[PDB]
């Protein structure tokens, strides 16, 4: 008789942002998948192999409000220096050597993984907006057997 | 030879309730995202955005033992005052302002996150009961951009 | 020479039940376009549009383990206390408004979407039976442009 | 004026392995649906019911580098001693009991869910190379309704 | 003009072990969830429930060097005497009573929760080898209402 | 009738920098794990595994303030003429021997566990600027079995 007791739980995910492009809920988290690479496939200083294709949908957008966008992208470095091509997950003693996804910019050049690497002259109009990207594998030179899992954070600015 | 390292480990989640509800092992947790809200869109003194949707599976419902069923849910105020609204997550320096999560009772009002507002007239059947709410966007007044993080528990009561 | 690579996933998904009715394999989840609805059509107190038809196919079944069959639907309230009719997916900033779909039970009358919510007489035969189920778009008030996505899960009981 | 916000995520799922063979971008995650099975069909100390068929695809395949194949499973024993068989997923309050999903390899006897279990000799040819697998229903006695999902990973050495 | 200020903090989680047997990186925890127990399904001395399935991932394993493998967990006992079954977390005033999670380990038998309890045939193969374990609701006597929470560590014995 | 009691406890953590990087709130703190790594494999005077990713998240940067970055980590010797590798936890009876974490700077070259170590050349854009590092295991000679657990602090620099 009278039983209080806690159901489940519910996590709230949003973001606020401006009047000039808002991501879809079902477009905030998309799942990416690059497959299996070949060591001797990736086993060249700076050997690169098909590119993914995807595109993070942005639905409600503006054109008086802003007309330009950039883009950037949030992840780790392959090798320190090639901060352009991302790193492996965190296993130490399962993941790979020398090698990673790189992110090309719809702009035409690659871009690096840095976070605040806005370099892109994205076009703004009046509806449901959205930003291309592509992500092949990089080897930094001997492609290694194990993990090549990792994660990137998508980035926009309204100008 | 005879070799005793720690393999890995195991987290055993569990809670014991009333033989009337129980909460699924894969409902016990939803991820529900509302998604990038605009600033303009909710710059209004209590303003109100599209209402998500989403109900909390639990199997295993007596109907001798309980008819009645109350429902509430546990969260922050937006604004203080207003405590019907959630709050932001915990970035200080990087979530909203005047922005949050309101939610809505399935009794038909408008419910407030206090935990033990259990205000509502669920109906408890012999099977799988699921109790239904709604969570929209909901601003105090000048919709911030930022972050609009949030997380809420669920709360039943068997009677 | 002599490499240990993981190869893919494979997903499981099954279910134990009684020696009255089995869900098919292709059966088990089905796909339900309602369509795009107008606001203007849906713009009433109460709005009914045209009503889908579909039913779940679950063969190997009984009739002297089971005569009489029970159903009920999981779902979501659309205005709270119209627990009637379903609610929105997910997107707070790319659904509707005050439009959801109503489930009608083979029985006759209106089911509601409660989960433990069986009510219906339905007749259980030696074979493959089916259990049909309507749903229609439904209004509470004032429809409104954007997303009208949703889900459901399917209930049996067996008597 | 200048908006900086983070659009969404993308992740970046791969794995490097050798020259020999590499799992395709959607082959990858595979979904296998057993379906509903019967407590009163499988309530017989070691019953088996009908088995399902699924195959991972995995193109980019040498014969020169690797000529043997092995195979392996990743899971979980239905009942301890039973690791033929897989388990329940982790209802402890909506699963099933003695109620799992054994694997067959294609070597031709039945395999044990132990991840390193490679015993198969499956012939790695130039092309696109397939590992096939078999998934029925296995009871350690009396067969209980509720829940019989699960996952498996799947294995592939290179020799 | 140059401010040296501390960015954030890195949590370096590792274990060195023999070259048996590693643990995966995403393998190391594992979240495991019971549900909701009823006191009432538990109110027997000695009850028990549905058992959950999870078996511990761990590549990286060699069969010349380890051929024989031990498998132990690391808990409290629900009862004193019952160490056999786990205990509640540590909610004095939020907990539940004889209620706890049982551990059955994959030889076949029922092992302890003690640590050191290192009862099993387990057979180590070269690749990716796992642990098995099962883990059902377990009451001493009369469950009771609020909180069935715990923690177990996983243990692997290489020879 | 009117009792005063103390509630529970708030800690809040915070640190003010400049105005040209500041750190997410739930990007302060990052769970790194490494995994289990054999000495087998780590017995080599100078032996390096698998390097594991990750890049602490810091919102809010500017660009006309601050455009050069430095970055350094905190931590200590794994065999103190060895800074360049982290150090074990604290456990004098259950730790491991000459095994820990090395930590590699973006900046091309391996960065020494010192604190004060400010040796990169980092770009700071308008944005969100982020800092990537990788973390692999480093042998002194003789890798031993037991703990390989450690930390460090985030250091950054604005100029």
């Amino acid at each position: 008789a009278a039983t209080t007791v806690n159901g489940g739980t519910v996590h709230f995910k949003g973001e606020v942002v401006n009047a000039a492009c808002a991501v879809d809920a079902g477009s905030v988290d998309q799942t990416v998948q690059l497959g299996q690479v070949r060591t001797a496939s990736l086993a060249q200083e700076g050997a690169t192999s098909s590119a993914v294709g995807f595109n993070i949908q942005l639905n409600d957008c503006d054109t008086n409000v802003a007309s330009k966008a950039a883009v950037a992208f949030l992840g780790t470095a392959i090798d320190a220096g090639h901060t352009n091509v991302l790193a492996l997950q965190s296993s130490a003693a399962g993941s790979a050597t020398n090698v990673g996804v790189q992110i090309l910019d719809r702009t035409g050049a690659a871009l690096t993984l840095d976070g605040a690497t806005f370099s892109s002259e994205t076009t703004l109009n009046n509806g449901t907006n959205t930003i291309p990207f592509q992500a092949r594998y990089f080897a930094t030179g001997a492609a290694t057997p194990g993990a090549a899992n990792a994660d990137a954070t998508f980035k926009v600015q309204y100008q």
